[PDB]
């Protein structure tokens, strides 16, 4: 219905705003664009599902997220990919892992403070019915 399309549009507006706030944070610069194979040569082989904030914006605009839970699965993926590709004790690895964990905690903290639980429940019930 049109009222359901209004719901999903509001969801996309909310998701773009959260994504933009993550993208402008200087600590999350390395997550703003897809990992470049030429700059990080052993990446695209080890990481089967690459994910970054520009790809998240593209998925919002293609109507790929019908709930915040689906959006959070992709945020979790940016963090899990960084932990998998950088598991060493080296400070360079530890820095990316900390920035990844921080990116994930920030997205969860924004959503915990700003997302109305009934709005998410409405998104989930429309999704489940389709
Ligand atoms: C995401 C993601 N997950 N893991 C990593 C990572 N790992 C490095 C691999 C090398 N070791 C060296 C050590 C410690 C073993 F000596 C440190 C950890 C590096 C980058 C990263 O610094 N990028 C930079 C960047 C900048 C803007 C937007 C996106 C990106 C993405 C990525 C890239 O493809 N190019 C940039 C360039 C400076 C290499 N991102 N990244």
């Amino acid at each position: 219905s049109m009222q359901e399309e209004d719901t999903f549009r509001e969801l996309r507006i909310f998701l773009r705003n959260v994504t933009h706030r993550l993208a402008i944070d200087k600590r999350f610069r390395v997550f703003t664009k897809p990992v470049d194979p030429d700059e990080v040569p052993d990446y695209v082989t080890v990481i089967k599902q690459p994910m970054d904030l520009s790809s998240v914006i593209s998925k919002i605009d293609l109507h790929k997220y019908l709930t915040v839970k689906d959006y959070l699965r992709d945020i979790d993926l940016i963090c899990s990919n960084a932990l998998e590709y950088n598991p060493d004790r080296d400070p360079g690895d530890r820095l990316i892992r900390h920035r990844a964990c921080a990116l994930r905690d920030t997205a969860y903290a924004i959503i915990k403070e700003e997302l109305d639980e009934d709005f998410e429940q409405l998104c989930e019930e429309i999704q489940e019915s389709r």
